């Protein structure tokens, strides 16, 4: 009963304590949003020679299930003329929040391998209901 149709809002604020990738530079950092392992997948803008990157992004992800999807978060640095260079992911679990409640947190990223620190990445995330209005509380 009072089937509701949901949707992540999900703010990519900024990320800090990133690792320098290469031999000159900072790091070239964007982030990578994949809901399950759907082709529902988003990349913010790339914020060249910085280890505090600010993207300030919103991105809006229909959802399939709140009590069992996930949405993971990769942190990659742009190699031009390459592939991305990956630095670090988190998965994130859709039900540990509470339905309609906007939460503001940080997250620590988990390093991959050769990779000396992962980064912390500042998101605000709201499970809302369609028709309700995203970054509020839905009561
Ligand atoms: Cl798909």
């Amino acid at each position: 009963h009072h089937h509701h149709m949901y949707q992540l809002h999900v703010r990519v604020v900024e990320a800090k304590e990133l690792p320098k990738m290469d031999t000159f530079g900072k790091c070239d950092a964007f982030a990578i949003l994949q809901l399950n392992s759907s082709r529902n997948i988003h990349r913010t803008k790339v914020i060249e020679k910085t280890y505090t990157p600010v993207w300030n992004e919103e991105f809006h992800i229909p959802l399939e299930d709140v009590t069992i999807d996930t949405l993971t978060v990769f942190l990659k640095d742009e190699d031009k003329g390459s592939s991305d260079d990956p630095i670090s992911l988190i998965k994130i679990p859709i039900n540990q929040f509470p339905l309609g409640e906007v939460v503001d947190k940080w997250y620590s990223l988990i390093p991959v391998k050769g990779v000396k620190k992962g980064g912390q990445i500042r998101l605000t995330i709201h499970i809302a209901p369609l028709g309700a209005t995203p970054f509020q509380k839905t009561d």
